[PDB]
């Protein structure tokens, strides 16, 4: 059985791994998930990667594939939501109000860097940059970023204590007890974090639509819900 090839935003690591297993349990169809920043995944797809399903951590990267004709609007829909959080290593005593002018930058200490997804392309980085900008904090940290290849890479920096703070998703924080949530960014500070899922237009996997459809089903949703994603 050709596995359904799912390209999933890095932040979907555990949830999609669980979903892949659960899908195969239910149907006997293996699901092979590849994780990266949604940007990387989208670019890989654009460049011909034979993904069957794409789950992005933002609409923009799905839009990108749509614009490239690789995803049909009919075959995409919003699946999950998240929050954006400021995290610190678990042991960190930092208290930071993202809204307080200069608070994030101060909490970086003398040489600390703010772990973020690469801010141009990685959805978590874009959400982060958007939130930072919106909150007037961007300038204070824009030269103090530890831009990372995905939100999980950013998480890792914080988890490893190599960044005193990072901006990841709420689910990422739940996914790693080695970080703690210092603050949740106001939902008004960034575009809603929405993970669209789409069957790729060119998928030739007979199970692609089934898999995507299945994600609407209670046990599939429950995987994401348990892992701190909001359900769209
Ligand atoms: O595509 Mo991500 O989950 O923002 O690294």
């Amino acid at each position: 059985t050709a596995p359904v090839t799912v390209f999933a935003a890095a932040s979907l690591k555990e949830s999609m791994d669980e979903a892949a297993t659960a899908y195969e349990k239910a149907t006997g169809t293996p699901v092979r998930v590849s994780y990266a920043a949604s940007s990387a995944l989208a670019r890989q797809i654009e460049q011909g990667a034979p993904a069957d399903v794409f789950l992005s951590a933002d609409l923009e990267w799905m839009d990108y594939l749509q614009q490239h004709g690789l995803v049909l609007p009919a075959q995409r829909h919003n699946l999950l939501g998240n929050t954006l959080v400021l995290v610190a290593p678990a042991s960190s005593k930092l208290r930071v109000d993202p809204r307080a002018p200069g608070a994030i930058a101060k909490a970086l200490g003398e040489n600390g860097r703010l772990a973020v997804g690469q801010t141009a392309s990685v959805p978590a980085g874009k959400y982060a940059a958007a939130a930072l900008r919106k909150l007037g904090q961007w300038d204070s940290v824009s030269n103090r970023l530890a831009e990372s290849e995905s939100v999980r890479a950013a998480l890792m920096l914080v988890s490893r204590g190599e960044a005193p703070l990072g901006i990841v998703y709420g689910s990422d924080a739940r996914a790693d007890a080695k970080v703690r949530v210092v603050a949740t960014f106001p939902d008004d500070s960034h575009d809603a974090i929405v993970y669209p899922v789409a069957a790729l237009k060119n998928s030739n996997n007979p199970a692609t639509a089934a898999f995507v459809s299945w994600l609407g089903s209670k046990p599939a949703k429950a995987i994401f819900a348990r892992r701190g994603f909001s359900l769209k």
